[PDB]
């Protein structure tokens, strides 16, 4: 599914996603927009390591999902990677939280990093009602 901006705004909201661990919504929402297009389907395949980035948020199988195909990787989400290629972003929405419990917290996304860091994200709510 790809979503419309002000549609996944909220529903961002409605998962609790607003303001997780000092992260905006904006925040969350430019992520998406560099990462997918805010298309859930989207997928990226790393020759170089053999890894694949799953989902809306483009989350790794290297670290947070099981692929069964990606060397000696882990799985701190305890989530087929299929679960972050589903309309319903809910899972996919629990394994992003996963991710910014983590240290880095949101800079664990380097497009967050190259596209979102010091810059106005303002844009990316304005008229969404969130």
């Amino acid at each position: 599914k790809v979503f419309e901006r002000c549609e996944l705004a909220r529903t961002l909201k409605r998962l609790g996603m607003d303001g997780y661990r000092g992260i905006s919504l904006a925040n969350w929402m430019c992520l998406a927009k560099w990462e997918s297009g805010y298309n859930t389907r989207a997928t990226n395949y790393n020759a170089g390591d053999r890894s694949t980035d799953y989902g809306i948020f483009q989350i790794n199988s290297r670290y947070w999902c099981n692929d069964g195909k990606t060397p000696g990787a882990n799985n701190a989400c305890h989530l087929s990677c299929s679960a972050l290629l589903q309309d319903n972003i809910a899972d996919a929405v629990a394994c992003a939280k996963r991710v910014v419990r983590d240290p880095q917290g949101i800079r664990a996304w380097v497009a967050w990093r190259n596209r979102c860091q010091n810059r106005d994200v303002r844009q990316y709510v304005q008229g969404c009602g969130v």
